[PDB]
């Protein structure tokens, strides 16, 4: 019986004085308990076109925003007109009581659980600034919490604002007519932080979000609905008609909450509106703003006086570019936040064929009938008088020279079907390319978003654009030399290689990072929209991103509207209520990657069993133990982290292609062990020590002999039999107490001689291994200095100290050595760090960081490297790619030579 009564109206109508029978959202209580929100001059309607919901009724006290907004957030809804989808229109006392009443008992009929005890709960508690956190311990004490607290909200008992683009899901406002005061009470109007200080870190915060308090600059809030009620006096440089370029947008009225969203929307985007990042000259006037960067490049938007907003810019090159990017942004405004006007809305040209007569106007749509058939209006071109549609703004390199164009569009021809359009092959310039129609009831707003997307961003990892035209309207931008992923993972998958599908899923992160760096979000990430241009894993471009169909802005307000294909976007964006950030995007990626890694895998079940795949997208297999594909670790890590209900809990882009820019990613090959089971030797299924394992002093696989050192038939104590503690071969060498000793004894090397070098402490210790080179490498006991000896000579050649590398990237002790093949050094120090050191230049290739928190024992099997650490007490089994300093190199080397394309580029 909670009912929710909005009396929405026009400041001064006595809407307050009618209910009892100005600085903020009112509430009170009726008896059917009623819950009443008591709307309120003209400074609010900016800040509050939110609290309207779905279940109430509304009480209108002539405006038509007001009917508007109503009309947009709560579709079924009574609206009952007093005087001073309308059921009702009364005039002004009782008998309007009565109306209200049966309306309101209609309006259940018209259009119960464990709720009532959360609802006390959150009820009586009083606090002082009453939001809470998470405080999950009031329920304990007394899946189905986000669906009981959607209820409340929608009820008026708390507000919770779950969208993903706020941030402020994590908190709870209790008893929201607090926060229709405190959010409401800040409103010539170019107010500081310092000053709001005086009357704090999420408020700032809050404000913003609600379009209240922009940030323009540090320690300056713009505050839109508190500037001038009157624009100054603009002399523009140019006056004459054939000087400047006038548009008209002509509304029923402004949109409540129109004109702060635009103003957030420009003064966003002004660095980038001539490069795409010099700023601009600014004025606000609470209906306009004036861009400003020279006299033959500026930008007026207004509105005149019905409801007319004026776009003025001057008839130049730069001038055609501002109002092409001016009318781009205004359109995808109102596609996001005002659906209603697309019509509610008429845009009109402005022209004169003489200089001095009056301005006479066409219908844009008319003016675009016209322009589709010629360039040229007959009683002054079409590129003088709305130069975005014929794309006279865009850059001209990328013009379509029609008589170039080999296109045929036959069903053979087809390459794949886009978002709204179809690509072909055919042939442009002599060259191999790719062609997108689209198809016949299309408007020149799809040609001009994915031209926003594919003009001012130039990057290795996103498809090329080469030509754009009207009179087919079609997109030549390149051909893909290996098709789509999907037709890679689904038809050839022998050819995917572990290091090519590395590639594959960093080229799409850096793409997906580029994409969001220029705030644009690409809403649906997909194999088929993955192209492939080679699969030689060692290429800079392997894969780019096309398709940008569903590309829109998104800026800090966020985005509305909802995108994508069922099955490869985020849950956010199944359930289109919320209004997400760009997040969907990462959580994309993340079953992009998943589907990488299990090659067709959750594709080809969903191709079997349809309208399953989108509702398992909120929990989804193991990618291992599902599908039986070999297991990548720190990789299923990075899926995990990126399948994620909560959105803030993802990471962004350019953390996913740190992550993914890592060779210790990708030549990880780790097996835990049962806890408090610690191993002291192995032997390659492979043989543990303790006790004797299988996945005692030493171990060897005779072609299983069990202890000091044993290998495959000679024993150790000092007492050698075919303390000692050192043997290798590669002839075979040893090393026995504090001195290295080598036979067929042949070459007693005591080495106490390096006590001059480094502490004595370390010189004499009791040697742990021995390495057989064309030098001696050898540690000791509690030794973070190696010994470098040489055996033509018998004396030492120099001493190399891990704790320097250690500094300059921690025990750093010596516990364990291995050489490989490739002149690359492998050192387990006494923490869990591994130093990878050319054995000719010295030099460290790499250290390995969070690997464990200590090495024990090290070695080779086949060809991988073993490495077995504890992580005090617990130990951990880890499986290296024996390629590991090799990968690091040409990660390295690929990550700059495609990171200077990403510079050029451009
Ligand atoms: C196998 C065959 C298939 N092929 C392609 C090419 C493409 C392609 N190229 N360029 C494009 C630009 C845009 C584009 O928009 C998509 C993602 C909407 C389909 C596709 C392509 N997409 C699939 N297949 C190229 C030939 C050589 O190989
Ligand atoms: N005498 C009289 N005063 C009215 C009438 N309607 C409105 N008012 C005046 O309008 C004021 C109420 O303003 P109100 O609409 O509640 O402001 P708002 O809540 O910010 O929209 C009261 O002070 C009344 O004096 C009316 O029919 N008769
Ligand atoms: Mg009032």
């Amino acid at each position: 019986n909670r009912m929710k009564l909005m009396i929405v109206g026009n400041t001064g109508s006595g809407k307050t004085t009618l209910l009892q029978q100005t600085v903020g959202i009112d509430v009170k209580d009726w008896p059917l308990v009623l819950n009443v929100w008591d709307f309120a001059r003209e400074e609010f309607y900016s800040t509050h076109p939110h609290f309207m919901t779905q279940r109430a009724l509304y009480l209108a006290v002539a405006m038509k925003p007001w009917l508007f907004n109503i009309k947009a957030r709560a579709s079924s809804s009574p609206v009952i007109l007093v005087g001073t989808a309308i059921r009702d229109y009364h005039f002004v006392l009782a008998k309007l009581r009565k109306t209200i009443i049966n309306e309101s008992l209609n309006f259940k009929i018209r259009d119960v659980e464990l709720e009532k005890i959360i609802l006390s709960e959150r009820k009586n508690v009083p606090i002082e600034f009453p939001v809470i956190d998470r405080k999950r311990l009031l329920q304990l004490v007394r899946n189905e919490l986000p669906h009981a607290v959607h209820f409340l909200n929608e009820s008026g008992v708390l507000l919770h604002f779950q969208d993903p683009a706020l941030q402020l899901s994590d908190l709870y406002f209790v008893e929201p007519k607090w926060l229709c005061k405190i959010m409401a009470q800040i409103l010539k109007g170019i107010i500081s932080r310092r000053d709001v200080e005086k009357f704090m870190s999420q408020y700032f915060k809050l404000l913003e979000k609600f379009q209240i308090a922009l940030p323009i600059g540090e320690e300056y809030l713009l505050v839109p609905s508190s500037l001038s009620d009157h624009r100054p006096v603009i002399e523009l440089p140019h006056c004459e008609n054939s000087e400047i370029i006038i548009r008209l947008y002509e509304m029923p009225y402004f949109p409540m909450g129109f004109w702060s969203r635009l103003i957030n929307r420009l003064l966003e985007i002004s660095p980038y509106m001539l490069s795409g990042a010099l700023r601009p000259n600014r004025m606000y006037w609470r209906q306009g703003i004036y861009l400003n960067w020279s006299p033959e490049a500026y930008c007026l938007v207004g509105s005149e006086v019905e409801s007319f907003l004026k776009i003025t810019v001057p008839s130049c090159r730069k001038g055609c570019i501002l109002l092409g990017q001016v009318v781009d942004h205004i359109d995808s405004l109102m596609e996001e936040w005002f659906p209603g006007l697309l019509t509610l809305l008429k845009k009109w040209a402005l022209y004169s064929f003489n200089d001095g007569e009056e301005h006479q106007k066409i219908l844009l749509d008319d003016l675009m009938k016209k322009a589709e058939e010629g360039d040229l209006l007959v009683n002054i071109p079409i590129s003088q008088i709305a130069p975005d549609l014929i794309l006279a703004d865009l850059p001209r390199n990328i013009m379509l020279n029609n008589d170039e164009l080999e296109f045929e569009q036959a069903p053979e021809f087809l390459l794949g079907d886009g978002s709204f359009g179809s690509v072909y092959r055919a042939a442009y310039e002599g060259e191999e390319v790719a062609v997108k129609i689209f198809n016949k009831h299309t408007s020149l707003r799809l040609l001009r978003q994915e031209l926003v997307v594919l003009c001012h961003l130039h990057h290795p990892s996103l498809i090329s654009l080469l030509a754009a035209g009207i009179r087919p309207r079609m997109l030549v931008m390149e051909l893909a030399s290996k098709g789509s992923l999907d037709r890679l993972l689904q038809q050839d998958k022998a050819s995917l290689t572990r290091t090519l599908q590395h590639r594959i899923a960093l080229h799409v992160a850096d793409g997906l990072r580029y994409l969001h760096s220029a705030m644009i979000i690409y809403r649906d990430l997909k194999p088929h929209n993955v192209l492939l241009f080679t699969l030689y894993p060692n290429a800079a471009i392997i894969a780019k991103i096309a398709d940008y169909g569903t590309a829109q802005y998104c800026c800090r307000m966020g985005i509305k509207t909802s995108e994508g294909t069922p099955g490869f976007r985020a849950p956010e964006v199944a359930r289109g209520n919320v209004i997400y950030n760009q997040q969907a995007d990462v959580y994309s990626f993340g079953l992009l990657l998943y589907d990488i890694l299990t090659t067709g895998g959750r594709i080809v079940e969903g191709l079997k069993f349809p309208n399953e795949f989108d509702e398992l997208e909120g929990k989804l297999p193991d990618p291992v133990k599902e599908y039986g594909c070999a297991p990548w670790p720190m990789v299923e890590k990075l899926i995990k982290q990126c399948l994620k209900e909560n959105p803030q809990e993802r990471p962004t882009s350019a953390q996913v292609f740190d992550i993914l820019n890592s060779a210790e990613l990708v030549c990880l090959t780790r097996i835990l062990l049962p806890k408090n089971v610690i191993v002291e030797c192995m032997v390659a299924s492979i043989w543990l020590g303790c006790q004797l394992s299988f996945l005692i002093l030493c171990l060897a696989l005779v072609h299983i002999v069990s202890g000091t050192c044993l290998y495959c038939l000679l024993v150790g104590t000092g007492k050698l039999a075919i303390p000692l503690m050192c043997l290798s071969e590669s002839v075979m060498w040893g090393g026995c107490g504090t001195k290295i000793f080598s036979f067929s004894i042949q070459k007693l090397i005591e080495t106490r001689t390096s006590q001059l070098f480094s502490y004595a402490a370390f010189s004499d210790s009791n040697i742990i291994t021995v390495v057989v080179d064309t030098a001696l490498y050898i540690a000791k006991q509690n030794s973070p200095v190696v010994e470098v000896w040489d055996k033509k000579t018998e004396k030492l050649c120099g001493l190399i100290d891990c704790v320097h590398f250690l500094r300059e990237v921690y025990s750093g002790r010596v516990k364990t050595l291995c050489l490989q093949k490739n002149t690359a050094l492998w050192i387990g120090t006494g923490g869990g760090h591994i130093l990878l050191l050319d054995l000719s230049t010295r030099r460290l290739i790499r250290v390995i960081y969070n690997f464990c928190n200590s090495v024990r024992v090290m070695m080779t099997a086949q060809n991988v490297m073993l490495v077995l650490g504890y992580n005090r007490i617990q130990s951990c089994l880890t499986v290296w790619d024996i390629n590991l300093p090799h990968e690091v190199q040409n990660l390295e080397k690929h990550i700059e030579v495609r990171k200077e394309l990403a510079e050029k580029m451009r």
